[PDB]
């Protein structure tokens, strides 16, 4: 698993530094995905009391992961990670309808950051395994992804716990990060 996903990134070996942010509300499935793709050690750090960041690095690639939609007064704290971002992965809980609108706002707010203006957008509609989970289509509507313009985005159904859709999602991401600039 980690093997085949690791290969996908060989595509970007020429790139000096591939920066990938992976965000989403808490409990969307971010941490699960990191330990599921086993691309590298999930080094955890605590920049400031209460703010938890997970970092995975391998070769010229790095992932910086943290939860959004928490105490939206800490949002400026996240800016330290926007500069030179090549790709943005937004993980969403497809089964959580109560907070899908919060996800939407965090996402649209985040992709309109001057510094994230040219980042590829990968959306993981996670927890597709759950019975009453919104289909990728309904998550696309709730996240209002069709209102995104001039941006290269893609929504991918996944079950982080089993790994389904991860390879596909990353296959798309790395393919586009490659011919970006
Ligand atoms: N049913 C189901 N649960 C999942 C899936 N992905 C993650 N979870 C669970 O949802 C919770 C999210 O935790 P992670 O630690 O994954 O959360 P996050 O880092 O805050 O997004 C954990 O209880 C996971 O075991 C999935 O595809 N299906
Ligand atoms: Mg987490």
């Amino acid at each position: 698993m980690g093997l085949y996903v690791s290969r996908l990134f060989n595509r970007l070996f020429q790139k000096k530094d591939v920066r990938i942010l992976m965000v989403g509300l808490d409990a969307a499935g971010k941490t699960t995905i990191l330990y599921k793709v086993k691309l590298g050690e999930v080094v955890t750090t605590i920049p400031t009391i209460g703010f938890n960041v997970e970092t995975v690095e391998f070769r010229n690639i790095s992932f910086t992961v943290w939860d959004v939609g928490g105490q939206d007064k800490i949002r400026p704290l996240w800016r330290h990670y926007y500069s030179n971002t090549d790709g943005l992965i937004f993980v969403v809980d497809s089964n959580d309808r109560e907070r899908i609108d919060d996800a939407r706002e965090e996402l649209h707010r985040m992709i309109n950051e001057e510094e994230l203006k040219d980042a590829i957008i990968l959306v993981f509609a996670n927890k597709q395994d759950l019975p009453n989970a919104m289909s990728a289509a309904e998550v696309t509507e709730k996240l209002h992804l069709n209102t995104i313009r001039e941006r290269n985005w893609f929504i991918q159904s996944t079950c982080a716990t089993r790994g389904d859709g991860l390879y596909e999602g990353f296959d798309w991401l790395t393919t586009h990060l490659n011919n970006a600039k």
